[PDB]
């Protein structure tokens, strides 16, 4: 499977794609991934090709708050089919997700601890692999 | 474009039917739609035809809460396609929803005037509009 990142923080990009690698080991699931904070080259990955299943988008990006939300709204456009996750610390937007009309699978705030952190990880993924038959 | 409504108090059902009957008029869609207050009887509909695009759930149902979720989780498994919107008087189950891995496109509070709850469910209305194309 192929998963889209959008995050313009390196080291929340290395916690999740460690993480992606573990359960691809662990699970023995093929995964991946691709990771950017460039929002246009993000853009690329979605119209230019519908392939990705995945999305993990953070909210906050570029001083632009809800950029996330934005850009999810765009998934949701070029790919209808497309399985959206929030990954942020920006809690308090977890109830904003249904204004922008997005269907995201789950919103995952980034405090909490590496071990729920990688299994909220793993259970979208899990969704993910079932959802492809 | 078919609706399927999940509701178990009277009053609500006729509140969100008229505005349906409203927004069909008004804006000129044509929109049919059955209602009940029983899971089973829901289950009916869902467990059986699934021209259904849209469901309006409640979750507070007959004393047991959290039940709308674990119809939408049925709804989510035989359609993967299907719209969940939900709308509840219970406003600290709006972060829950991700727990039970439904997609809900949104979550509408009870709560709220007539006036900006019918424009609560337009937005749901003309989402699956466009995406019905």
């Amino acid at each position: 499977m192929k998963v889209l990142i959008l995050e313009d923080v390196i080291e929340h990009q290395v916690r999740l794609e460690r993480i992606l690698d573990e359960i691809s080991k662990e699970s023995n699931i093929p995964i991946s991934y691709k990771t950017t904070g460039k929002v246009r080259e993000f853009e690329e990955y979605i119209e230019n090709d519908e392939v990705n299943q995945l999305y993990f988008l953070e909210i906050d990006i570029h001083g632009i708050e809800k950029k996330g939300f934005e850009v999810a709204q765009l998934i949701r456009h070029y790919n209808p089919y497309a399985i959206i996750v929030f990954i942020t610390s920006r809690s308090e937007f977890a109830t904003l997700t249904y204004k922008y009309q997005v269907s995201a699978l789950d919103f995952v705030d980034k405090d909490i601890n590496d071990e729920m952190f990688k299994k909220r990880i793993e259970q979208n993924i899990f969704y993910t692999k079932s959802m492809l038959l």
